[PDB]
């Protein structure tokens, strides 16, 4: 699977645009669909965690390393994401009462 996703940068910088790849468990990212990957991932180890309220954010976690915050396209979008890269996971649902 390929395509464009967000990554969070910054609170200055916020939502930039990179090009994702998926291949054998690998999930690659480069500035642009064009020589080589500038940064990958193992989904193995990875975590990833959505929230309810929103339909196109989501956010890779690898334990004990680091944390990511990504944001596809469209909501049809992060669904495919999902389930390429998530279909082999369980997941585990947490729900929390807040003070409004």
């Amino acid at each position: 699977m390929e395509g464009v996703l967000y990554k969070w940068t910054n609170y200055l910088t916020g939502w930039q645009p990179r090009w994702f790849v998926l291949d054998n468990g690998i999930l690659s990212y480069y500035d642009s669909q064009d020589k080589g990957s500038k940064g990958s991932i193992k989904m193995a180890v990875c975590e990833i965690k959505v929230h309810s309220a929103d339909n196109t954010r989501m956010e890779l976690i690898i334990p004990g390393e680091q944390h990511f915050y990504m944001k596809a396209v469209n909501a049809a979008e992060r669904q495919r994401w999902l389930v390429a890269l998530g279909s082999s996971k369980a997941s585990l649902t947490d729900t929390r009462l807040v003070p409004r």
